């Protein structure tokens, strides 16, 4: 089959969905890949490296959408791009549907075969392809709080790690998954307090292991999460319940009682949000002002570190790459109930439960199109 | 005495040279401290704060300068400053001379008693007042350094500790110093490959002790910084001769063989700078380009954190303050060999030799005006 | 000469002030060693053990104090034992003498030489012998701090390091220096949040290098030590100025101001107190309530494990045992400036400075009843 | 329904089973919630915070008992309470049968419906409400065994970690399951030589990667553990098939082999002991001699530390008390597996197979009375 990668037309999003690596095991294949001029540059992947590999270099993004029976993207589909979706296409990339009801039924209308990495699933509840995008957002969490809150940045001016005799910052995560965790591991690393809250008490004790109590974990309860909200310099928002809009759990009245000069990154962002007075910004414009502090929600924040985040993507994504382009998607997800968990539209009918359940719109069973 | 702490007035700084507790302990060994309306409001020290701990809060710059015998700042005198400057009157501050010929000129033309908090070293040749500077300086360093790695910054956009499979960072830590071992630490808290190289072997056996291993240690020979600088993402500049005007050990034509969007931090720039390609910065525009890099080189970093940094800096300069204001700077001097190790001008003559040396100006003895 | 060890009678008090292998190299040396029958028993040194090495099993303890040219103990004389104390006769034990006065006056009356073991100090100002103590004090500070915190033993009901989301103790050590230092590091490693003050901002430098900033270090500013203590589920007093009475640092105001059941450490109570509620307990009343908080004051605390302390203290000791033996009280202190360092009394003279002012007595030099 | 929760009656049991949290979400899913007057006094939480949360704060405990539908306990019923047990009443508690015959008669005999917190399993076999139990007596047992080790306890006087130079104490815990790593951790954190023994080789290997082999694994093997024990200065017994009673695997003849003066704490005494000279003990007089050894046996030790053990339990508890309260113990159990593990007695019949096997009692299955 054909298989195209456009560029990336989100706000800075510098990652492409292949590398040439990819391109090579594609055409080594017999699978014919097609990508847009420029479309890895970002991530500093020449279009000549991508000649190399394989790829057959177009010169226009409408090209490859038309061309392309499976189509692998990183970001979800935007307005500009809502046109460029057909019928018996595949499109595997991020989506967010929960979280965007403009974008679901865009898919929908177009009646296209999607498949959404972020709700991809392995057996023990995992999420494989999401994973290494939480990876990079956690990390990139603590150190765009630990920019923002020097005071040049309208931050509280507090130094994260602090310097001897000195207090150093405090840091709050909400949530002690791969994002979460990650987040408090380089916070901590930067010599700040951590506390992570979840309601998993297994999350918490996994991280009073890995950091021998150095972490601090609270279970977030009502209580104990206002506290430390109050307490914190640094609020991360790093929850999830798998392809599920975020559950609101800071609201703007608990953001009035905060120190000012606080910063508070919703990493959460992205399927919605877990900051009340979160809204989706962009690396251009990255922050607003929320009563006296400083709220940060990018949804494409791995987007700034594309030799880092292309390559950690694709080195999760390729092997579930290869089975779609291998079987096509309807073999291919009969043989995975791991990729089959990623399968958001075909046809018009709307395949994920959840994200059905948080737009109020007419869920159909996965099952019954495997047929 | 009068003690006077006039407003800071450089580029965005926010710091204040004393705080409500020296104050208070100011006022209660019977002296008068003039306070400039707003000085420490940066610092988050209200005038109500300080007028509660006893200062006078006078509503201009020329007054306090004028009536204080002592007078304490944070940074040294800027332009605007150099008519402010009396004869007889006492100033305590940073002052880096050697890096900056219009700045001592106008200390001698105003016939000033200086001492400089740089220069003031223990008998084991320790900077006890520069030191939380560095401090605060070298995690910056680390921190500064991560955010302008991102593609959206301009730099590589290489994330600072990778993700598990994806290379780190590879970070170049010139110097074993104070500022140097932090931000070695910071940045190898944040997950990035650290090397430091040092003349001085025994600093980098305490790097080599405290880490175990993990920050790597390599001779400052030219061989093995070549390979370090041109290997790096980021290289982070922390040498220093105690009040010399740094050695210039990364040349323009290195930095022309280093990977586009590295980028340099030349924590050394307020002593001249390491990076021949360096030139002073400041918080609003801290970054330029030279070849395909990217240069940071502010001289008063620890100004984006005063909350942390006003503390860590007073609460090491106070018992100094103390004895200068109880005993005057001839008899202070005399009695501490540290306090006295900071003079760096009395009536026209420059009492510090290195600092001669650099500038290639007459230089006369310390011991010589302490009689 | 005759080396004499009488048994320990202050309560409780286990060690001893010889082990068997020191025995045997004084007789080595042709020195004569009278030990008290049970002298060792509480450190499980039998009398067989002490018979083997070369000592003279006697069977009272006036005989030995008679006998001994010089005399090894482990604490202060106390009240039954001032009738002991000869003239020409050489004390070398733990002295305190800045906290009794009763003590202080019964070795100027008795005319007796007296070293102390805690105002032997090198050149670096270290105290050698002292050390090896605070490093028992400090560790058994956080451990019975722990058990008092207990509900049942009338104390918070807090455990030091919390569970997997449940908040740790909060533990506050005053003063970084031997004590400190290892009170902290038990208390860290039990899990408790550990926060050390102290007017050194290098012992403090030290910390935050050991533990990589687990440990809090705050500059003991009036300001930082009332809100620490305010917080403190645990407070430990670990102050030192070398053979000095403890400044008072906690106020009973303070003290008012505490969680109830919170549970406060003296460990300086030996030389004053840190507190200033703290009054000697022993190890059969170890605590008393002041306010509605638990104080804690043994000042012997070492006593309770005297298979550890007494060779951690005779392993110092000895070196210093042999060269008086060898050469007698003044010949020793006139080669050892350490050893001299310990002179106390000498024939109604007091002959440290520090002890004269902190007791308003006459002060007489040392160096001049050396010749 | 009805939610009662009575004063805990056991030896110093400071904690209670809901907190005014727990009360507030109850009473919003429309339950009637009765306490027991002072029920919550020993955790620090008032009739009045219980009042404001929701509660009817009653008198006496023999009216919780007589109107609350599903009754929460913390520890199990006793003999005076034996008399409250009624018919058709859901107990939630610890209970621990296995362990005693005389309790199990009385539930037995009364027919009342009971679940047991300590045999709630999870489908991985893990034991979510024991955990944070065993989490608390872990790190007790550490701090206890470091109390009672000091001689003035009567204990052999080691100190725990030793101080440089001189041998730390040698701790060896038999389990590596949640109490056992717990002990080890803390005790380790003191300074101890810890080794752990287990007959599964995987817990060994986890301990083996987490303290990167600075806490030393055995297998379990006779010959293995009487080396160890042999040796140890404090033994921690800490093992567990999930309720059933515990296996005797340091007998009284291993322990005359014992160093005099060693201590002994038997975790798992509440599930009959693996020592075989272990009696159940309390707080009150927690210790008891056995050969020239101590031990200590303490069923209810997270009793001392409510403000830590409470809000642990609760925790854990509570998911699993909203669900027996809004849908009832037989369809709570049927749409929980892991609740359904908990089932000890309904109407006179033991449902509990592992108990009935230790007690010689008629087993009868659980799925039968769940239909
Ligand atoms: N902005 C960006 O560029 C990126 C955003 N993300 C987002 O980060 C979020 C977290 O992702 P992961 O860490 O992979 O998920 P995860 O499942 O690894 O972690 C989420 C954790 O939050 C906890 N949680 C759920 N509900 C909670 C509540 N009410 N209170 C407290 N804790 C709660 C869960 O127990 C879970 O462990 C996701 O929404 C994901 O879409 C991920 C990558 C990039
Ligand atoms: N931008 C800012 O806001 C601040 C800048 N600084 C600057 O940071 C610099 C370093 O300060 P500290 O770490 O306190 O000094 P330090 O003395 O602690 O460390 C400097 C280290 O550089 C080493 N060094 C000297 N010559 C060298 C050579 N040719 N090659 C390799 N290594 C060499 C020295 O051996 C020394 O260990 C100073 O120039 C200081 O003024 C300090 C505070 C703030
Ligand atoms: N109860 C007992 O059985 C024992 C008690 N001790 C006592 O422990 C105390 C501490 O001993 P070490 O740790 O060896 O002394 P050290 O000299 O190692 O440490 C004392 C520290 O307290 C700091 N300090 C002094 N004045 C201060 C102030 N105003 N505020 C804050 N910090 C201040 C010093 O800077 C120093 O670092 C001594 O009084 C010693 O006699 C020692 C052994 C046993
Ligand atoms: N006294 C108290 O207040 C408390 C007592 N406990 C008791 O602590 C005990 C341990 O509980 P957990 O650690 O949660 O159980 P667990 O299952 O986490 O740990 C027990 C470990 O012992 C090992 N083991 C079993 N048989 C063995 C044998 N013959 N030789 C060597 N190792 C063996 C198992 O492999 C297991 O890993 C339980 O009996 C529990 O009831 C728990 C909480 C409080």
């Amino acid at each position: 089959m054909r298989v195209g990668i456009p560029t990336e037309t989100k706000n800075n999003e510098f990652r492409v969905a292949i590398t040439p690596a990819g391109v090579a095991e594609l055409t080594r294949r017999g699978h014919e890949v097609l990508i847009q001029a420029g479309a890895g540059e970002g991530s500093a992947i020449t279009d000549a490296d991508f000649k190399a590999a394989g790829a057959q270099l177009v010169g226009t993004a409408d090209q490859v959408w038309a061309d392309a029976d499976l189509l692998l993207k990183v970001k979800e589909p935007i307005a500009a791009e809502y046109g460029r979706l057909r019928h018996g296409q595949i499109l595997f990339t991020f989506l967010h549907l929960a979280a965007s009801r403009a974008c679901t039924d865009a898919l929908l209308d177009s009646g296209t075969t999607s498949i959404a990495y972020e709700t991809v699933q392995t057996a023990d509840g995992a999420l494989p392809l999401l994973a290494p995008m939480s990876e990079v957002a956690g990390r990139l969490a603590a150190q765009v709080g630990a920019y923002h809150l020097m005071r040049t940045q309208g931050g509280r001016g507090v130094l994260m790690g602090g310097v001897p005799g000195v207090e150093p910052a405090d840091v709050v995560v909400i949530g002690a998954g791969t994002a979460g965790y990650n987040a408090a591991r380089i916070a901590n690393g930067m010599g700040a307090t951590v506390t992570v809250l979840d309601i998993n008490i297994d999350k918490l004790r996994q991280l009073d292991a890995e950091f021998c109590g150095r972490i601090h974990t609270r279970y977030s309860s009502a209580y104990e999460l206002e506290g430390a909200v109050k307490r914190a310099d640094l609020v991360i928002g790093a929850v999830l319940v798998p392809g599920a809009k975020a559950p609101k759990l800071v609201s703007n009245s608990l953001v009035a009682h905060m120190k000012p000069g606080a910063v508070l990154v919703d990493i959460a962002i992205n399927q919605g949000g877990c900051f009340e007075g979160s809204r989706p910004t962009t690396y251009d414009h990255p922050t607003f002002a929320v009563h006296d502090t400083l709220f940060y929600c990018v949804a494409n924040m791995p987007a700034s570190v594309p030799k880092t985040s292309t390559y950690a993507l694709t080195n999760a994504t390729m092997p579930y790459v290869l089975e779609l382009a291998d079987h096509g998607w309807r073999a291919a997800c009969r043989s995975n109930p791991a990729l089959a968990k990623g399968l958001s539209t075909h046809e018009g009918a709307l395949l994920s439960e959840r994200v059905a359940t948080d737009l109020g719109v007419p869920f159909t069973e996965p099952a019954s199109v495997l047929a």
